RNA sequence: CAGGUCUC
RNA sequence: AGAGACCU
């Protein structure tokens, strides 16, 4: 992805959109009894922990293109995916704009907490004045449609959110790219049955894991990715995903029998346009973080770039032999024989993708299931049934979380989340946990998992 | 002050 | 009808 202009929003004739500049994040009443190291988001240009120049940070991530048309490896890699899909029979037809916006069995309805976006925000106009969970109405927005159109800009903000101190300092924050309501609709309307079908069905035949929930899904990953593992990290991957990409997206979208005026959508989330404070700008390639179907088409593109990258750096690949989830930008995969992704980086690199060992290391390192991890999560079988696989959040990750809060009305449920993540880490880091909990004031007065019955609620989920 | 998934 | 966790 590539920002192509920059305009001042009195040449575009496009309204500012400026957004919050102070973190709602509050050091908790844990912050001294865990360690960590990050801290809250830089959101200002005159943050006083910067080192750099904020604005240019928060852009670098858009670090060029490199092919903008599908070479051969990217069309083969396309269409092996295309036909894989195909055994789900997705529905390629129109949803109902009714279940486009409240929803259905396998999609859940539009948010109606959240801002909808261009213009409605800057009017004072929220998706509460127009969309009615008891009413389910469309009339209205049939009328706002027709009215705003699509392909409307997105509006940028940087998000609140910790992050570790060395992103403090280089300004890299994260950015959201908030979609007009409008676009949202109209995409839900044309993918809505493919984002069902994927949502019910996280594996191999998708290649996403978008709607796993990994207390269950942990344990059929080692049978869905048998042979030899691989995984990597990228620098980056939204933002650094060129236009071949859409192109390549685009292939597989009508090869599973989506018409050409379904299809025609991708140039729209190739080539976007974004109010940044009181400037416009234009970006082509990247995948726009705020729009509906960014995780699955995320993972969709990655399914064609692993197929991709293997038959353009080794030879003799059979693509039938690829075992994959995606989700987004993270991947895990196997094949029966070793693949060296130092090779798949270098090939990665010509197609603009930037590709870092999975251990963090300079080194690109074997993986396996005692080093896998996905989802940020770690793979530990368990002691009495080895065959039951627990996902293993760091405890470090954990002390992250439990070290701040936006709210601190809701510390009970926070801690309980983390409980619920904690104690696959096994009796002796939990009890450690609870324990440290416990040694200030509010930690004694909150309701606590048992152990043993966490450990008897996740073996009910197997019945074992 | 976006799009999602998961869980209480 | 709420909340929290996690991914972009
Ligand atoms: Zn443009």
């Amino acid at each position: 992805g590539e920002i192509q202009w920059v305009k001042p929003n009195k040449e575009t004739g496009r309204l500012n959109i400026n957004g919050p500049t102070r973190t709602k994040l509050e050091p908790s009443v844990f912050h001294d009894v865990f360690e960590g190291n990050k801290e809250p988001a830089v959101l200002h240009s005159k943050d006083p922990r910067l080192e750099v120049d904020f604005e240019q940070a928060l852009f670098s991530k858009y670090v060029g293109n490199t092919l903008y048309e599908p070479d051969e490896y990217i069309k083969e890699a396309a269409l092996h995916y295309a036909n894989q899909l195909k055994q789900l029979d997705i529905d390629t037809s129109q949803m109902s704009m009714e279940e486009a916006c409240y929803g259905t069995e396998n999609l859940e309805a539009i948010d109606l907490h959240t801002s909808a976006g261009y213009p409605y925000s800057a009017l004072g106009i929220k998706k509460r004045d127009i969309l009615d969970s008891t009413t389910r109405d469309v009339s209205k927005m049939k009328f706002y449609m027709d009215k705003y159109g699509l392909d409307l800009p997105y509006s940028t903000y940087v998000k609140d959110e910790l992050r570790s101190i060395d992103k403090i300092k280089k300004g890299k924050s994260r950015l959201i790219e908030a979609s007009s309501l409008n676009d949202s609709v109209y995409l839900r309307m044309t993918f809505g049955h493919l984002y069902e079908t994927f949502h019910a069905n996280p594996g191999t035949v998708t290649g996403s894991a978008v709607g796993c929930n990994p207390d269950t899904f942990w344990s059929k990953l080692p049978i869905l990715l048998p042979g030899s593992l691989f995984a990597f990290d990228y620098s980056g991957y939204d933002a650094s995903l060129s236009p071949v990409w859409f192109r390549a997206l685009e292939l597989v979208l009508r090869e599973i029998g989506y018409s050409e005026e379904a299809v025609s959508l991708v140039e729209g989330i190739n080539h976007t346009h974004h109010v940044y404070r009181n400037k416009t700008y234009c970006v082509l390639g990247g995948m726009p973080s705020g729009m509906s179907g960014t995780s699955i088409f995320n993972s969709m593109i990655n399914n064609i770039i692993i197929r991709a990258l293997l038959i353009k750096t080794f030879k003799g690949i059979d693509l039938d032999e690829l075992n994959m989830v995606a989700y987004g930008d993270d991947v895990l995969a196997s094949y029966p024989f070793p693949i060296d992704c130092l090779e798949l980086a270098r090939t990665g690199k010509e197609y603009g993708l930037t590709m870092t060992p999975a251990d963090k290391s300079p080194c690109f390192n074997e993986v396996n299931w005692d080093n896998a991890t996905f989802l940020k999560r770690g793979f530990l079988p368990d002691e009495q049934f080895p065959f039951l696989i627990h996902p293993t959040m760091p405890m470090k990750e954990i002390h992250e979380s439990i070290r701040w809060t936006k709210d601190a009305r809701n510390t009970q449920d926070h801690v309980r989340s983390l409980c619920l993540l904690a104690w696959h880490n096994g009796k002796q880091e939990y009890e450690k946990f609870v324990s440290a909990i416990r040694s200030v004031p509010v930690g004694k007065a909150l309701a606590i998992p048992n152990y043993e019955n966490l450990r008897r609620n996740w073996l009910e989920l197997f019945h074992h």
